[PDB]
């Protein structure tokens, strides 16, 4: 369930801005970050989930390159997005934004598994 949260603070990556990308980041690469715990969340699935699909979908996100860098680097400082926002700032963030809430999109797909995995439980 806590992992699902991290994964909730995503939602907020598909309302992603230009200058919250540069300072966002920072903070959405923080602790609790959004964008970090949005890799977090993901990473939570591929071994929080008890469905390989779960996995399968949470680790090609993981695996997947979010703005032309991977999704692991959307998600932590000091990594290759980073460097990718130093160059596009107000396309990135139109791009980049369309491309993360596409991203999120994916992860519900992943995300609900989860939940439904969780959910048989009861």
């Amino acid at each position: 369930p806590m992992t699902l949260k991290g994964l909730d603070k995503a939602s907020e990556l598909a309302t992603l801005t230009p200058e919250g990308l540069a300072r966002e980041h920072s903070r959405l690469a923080s602790g609790d970050g959004a964008l970090r715990s949005l890799s977090t969340a993901l990473a939570g699935i591929r071994a929080g989930s008890q469905v390989e699909e779960s996995r399968i979908q949470a680790g090609r996100l993981l695996e997947r390159s979010i703005g032309g860098i991977a999704l692991q680097q959307w998600g932590t400082t000091g990594g290759a997005a980073s460097q990718l926002v130093l160059d596009a700032s107000p396309e990135l963030r139109r791009e980049i934004t369309d491309q993360l809430h596409q991203v999120m999109s994916e992860v519900a797909l992943l995300r609900q598994a989860v939940e439904s995995e969780v959910s048989r439980v009861s």
